[PDB]
């Protein structure tokens, strides 16, 4: 089996919160400015009244925590500035304050259990649909009948999937930043983190996860970096899994009244803050996250076009309806679709050279081991294990890979 590294537990490294995010939402919006992110965010902000004086509750151990506190206070100050203006601007350029100049820039780890938990959360369904019925595909021509049937069965099973929400979240924020990176090169622009869903009842909703502030972005090449500060709401207390949050300063910024299985309960609302950066090429990929839906669909269609060659008839219906196989090992056809999707999305969210190395070399050891398995290599192990350092996503697949070696 593979040897995973020893060390302190791995920490979160995505460009935004995943299972820990928190949404401020408005239903079927129709205010003077429905569709301009700044107007949407403010209207989501004013939905919430439990704000309170913020303080640091889990410090970033390598950054200057007074500057993170001041930056969040500045956001509320400048948002409150917009409140006082007669009209609402289309965008907001933050004052180039001391805290923002500092925050915008102007070793072995062990597998922690939070990343498997993220992956499990990415496979669940939500109350809300995140994509339209004809979202998947780029076809110039109308789709033939069999393709259409598969595309609609598959969309039924993943439209509400949590991984799909990560897709649209990511596409939104990456489009917003990439565009801002070009239209406001010298500004510290305030960029809402938005997404849009439809409820089980049919209502269009708008969600605010928090805010980005981008720094100077004269991105001349694909690999040039624009730094940014992320500020994300959450009900997750950082003191439970502090190792998850090494890269973050976390503030407590309000209290929130929630329906629960015990009735109404008041929980603190937190605000996860970190500095971070991205590049033109990374943001272009982030805008492409819908292809995760298409790539997941194809892996599904592959299993069907396989079964269909063996039975001389189209097995699309009998596969999705679960009518030779005798069940579905994940539980249901639906969980197989969402599982494939979640893996593809997390490949995107945690894209790394260590993942591209591990993916190639481990497939080599895979075909060798199951060749040996049903019929009865030391440098290869070093290639694969040269990828096992500190990435939570690489390490978790390596953990998964070792299960396959036992069964
Ligand atoms: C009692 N109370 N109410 C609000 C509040 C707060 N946040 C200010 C705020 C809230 C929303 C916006 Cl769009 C701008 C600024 N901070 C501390 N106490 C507070």
């Amino acid at each position: 089996p593979l040897r995973l590294p020893d060390g302190p537990p791995c920490s979160q490294r995505s460009k935004f919160l995943l299972m820990d995010a928190l949404k401020l939402s408005i239903e079927d919006p129709s205010h003077e400015g429905e569709g301009i992110p700044l107007y949407d965010a403010i209207k989501c902000m004013r939905t919430f009244f439990g704000w309170k004086e913020p303080n640091v509750v889990k410090p970033h151990e390598k950054g200057i925590n007074p500057n993170y506190l001041l930056s969040w206070k500045q956001v509320l100050a400048e948002l409150q500035d917009i409140e006082n203006e007669e009209k609402i601007p289309r965008t907001k350029n933050m004052k180039k304050t001391s805290q923002l100049k500092w925050a915008l820039g102007e070793e072995l780890r062990s597998l922690a259990s939070w990343i498997q938990n993220e992956f499990n959360k990415a496979c669940e369904l939500t109350d809300s649909s995140w994509i339209e019925l004809d979202e998947i595909g780029e076809d110039a021509a109308p789709i033939e009948h069999i393709a259409s049937m598969r595309r609609n069965y598959f969309t039924a099973e993943v439209s509400h999937c949590r991984a799909t929400e990560y897709i649209m979240k990511g596409v939104y924020i990456n489009t917003a930043l990439l565009n801002a990176s070009c239209a406001a090169m010298d500004d510290f622009q305030l960029i809402p983190m938005i997404s849009k869903c439809r409820t089980k009842e049919g209502r269009r909703k708008t969600n605010l996860y928090g805010f980005i502030i981008k720094g100077r972005s004269h991105l001349r090449n694909d690999t040039d970096v624009v730094n940014f500060v992320s500020m994300e709401f959450s009900l997750t207390d950082p003191r439970l899994e502090p190792h998850k949050w090494e890269k973050y300063c976390v503030l407590e910024v309000g209290d929130m009244l929630l329906r629960s299985a015990i009735g109404h309960v008041s929980r603190p609302m937190f605000l996860y803050v970190r500095t971070n950066g991205t590049s033109k090429i990374k943001m272009k990929w982030g805008m492409e996250m819908r292809r995760c839906l298409l790539q997941s669909l194809q892996q599904i269609e592959s299993m069907i076009e396989a079964e269909s060659s063996v039975k001389e008839k189209d097995m699309t219906k009998e596969f999705f309806e679960n009518k030779s196989p005798k069940g579905v090992e994940e539980g249901s056809i639906g969980k197989v679709c969402r599982t494939l999707l979640a893996k593809s999305v997390f490949n995107s969210l945690y894209a790394s050279p260590q993942l591209e190395g591990f993916s190639a070399e481990s497939r080599k050891l895979l075909l060798i081991v199951q060749a040996l398995r049903d019929n009865l290599l030391g440098g290869l192990y070093e290639a694969i294990e040269e990828c096992l350092i500190n990435d939570p996503w690489v390490l978790l697949n390596a953990s998964w890979f070792n299960s396959f070696l036992t069964h």
